[PDB]
């Protein structure tokens, strides 16, 4: 009886786990390419103000 | 009949860790790409933000 109700409880909460991971993932993946964006911008513009002050010396 | 009632406690618990297992294997594994993703394009960003300003010097 011990391993039925091990077995309901098993995939009652495996079925929550996979769930969450799921969003977590999709969510995390969102937030890494707006990171990345942060990043390629910003770096941009100290490229761009340190080559225009080298150029002018 | 301590012996049958290991063997059903073994196959019920055996059965929930394989369960937990294969999940865990397939999150990790997700994981581990997000993380090879995320130092590819910022390993990029330092690579380009490097190498323009050196070509300016």
């Amino acid at each position: 009886l011990k391993a039925q109700a091990l077995a309901i409880e098993t995939e009652a909460e495996l079925q929550r786990v996979q769930k969450v991971r799921e969003l977590e993932l999709v969510y995390a993946r969102a937030q890494l390419e707006l990171e990345v964006s942060k990043a390629q911008q910003l770096a941009e513009v100290e490229v761009k103000k340190f080559k225009q002050m080298t150029e002018a010396i």
